[PDB]
């Protein structure tokens, strides 16, 4: 299963330094952009928070809730199943929290080192979207402390290459804000 | 026109420095990811010159040449005028393009001399599809036209991580260095 990655994650990230956790943020975020690209989501919400997770959010039509052939919930097979490769992040997180917005309601769905939860579903929305929050494993990576100039630089690079996206990014450690937009 | 990306360059690429001069190759590259998503494409090769140009091959549908709408070739519409799709960025910043279009059983040639179009030269019939794309950096507009192996293959080794199954191959004529992506 996801063992795998935590065995060898190289073979799926690159490295476990720097680049390799950075790479978790390009690997949500990327997922985002395709949403985009496809024609619903108009933009990225990304939050550095002080406690050591990322969260990232769309507009796009969020995750499917509904139960697979796989006789498991839609969102459990992107989050557990090894161009969606968010359960490589679920894999190498000690958590990861997923909120969606889709089918006239909210949806919460957690997993504890990539095990789910229950799907709990509550508060009627009009709105969509896909919401990820992840905790980087500290036993996995030389280091969990992620570097804002270097998110910046990147998201605002996506925001080149995917004109009239709205990319925006709030590092909640010392308040320092960003908004990538561009013709 | 273009004249106003020559005239601010940062307004459509960020800088002049050495991550400007990357970002063309992750413009180009980048085009060829979303043919891939797409599910036309398998694979991007990528070759660094030694005569400063970079070189970008894909597998895809090819950039349309059939006379658009609005009056010149669809190709010189995506290379000349400002989807997802900003290629016009590298013209406008290249003293020199070169597109080589493989589509409607023919191989199909066209050139760009500081952007501007010349003849789109039919010639050879051609069962195979694609898109190359070859660019000459412009030094005025660049603090340095040196283009990084090392920082274009961890790129383009995330971008085969990103969209696993996609091969990208790499290969710097500077020195013979050769890389490839492809993972699960
Ligand atoms: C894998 O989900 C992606 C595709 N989604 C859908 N697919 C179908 C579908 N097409 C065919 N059959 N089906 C069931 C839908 C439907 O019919 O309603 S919706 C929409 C959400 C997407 N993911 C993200 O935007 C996303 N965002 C972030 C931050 C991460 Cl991480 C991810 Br991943
Ligand atoms: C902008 O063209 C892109 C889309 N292309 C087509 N689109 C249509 C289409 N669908 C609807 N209407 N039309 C006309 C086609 C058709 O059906 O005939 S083919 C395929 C090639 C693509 N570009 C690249 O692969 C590409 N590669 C590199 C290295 C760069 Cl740089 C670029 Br840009
Ligand atoms: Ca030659």
């Amino acid at each position: 299963g996801l063992e795998a990655v935590r065995k060898r994650p190289g073979m799926y990230i690159g490295s476990t330094g720097e680049r390799g956790l950075h790479h978790l943020i390009w690997e949500v975020v990327d997922n985002a952009v395709d949403e985009a690209m496809a024609g619903f989501a108009t933009r990225v919400d990304v939050k550095i928070h002080a406690d050591g997770s990322v969260e990232v959010r769309d507009d796009g039509r969020g995750i499917p809730v509904e139960m697979h052939a796989t006789g498991m919930p839609t969102i459990d097979v992107v989050m557990t199943q090894l161009g969606v490769g968010v359960s490589v992040v679920n894999a190498l997180s000690t958590r990861l929290e997923a909120t969606v917005l889709r089918d006239g309601y909210e949806w919460f769905q957690y997993y504890d080192r990539s095990v789910p939860g229950k799907l709990k579903q509550g508060g009627e929305t009009k709105e969509t979207g896909t919401t990820i929050r992840f905790w980087a494993d500290p036993e996995i990576f030389e280091t969990t402390d992620y570097n804002f100039e270097t998110v910046a630089r990147r998201l605002q690079e996506m925001a080149f290459l995917n004109k009239g996206l709205t990319i925006e990014l709030t590092d909640e450690r010392d308040g320092k804000h960003r908004v990538f937009h561009y013709p």
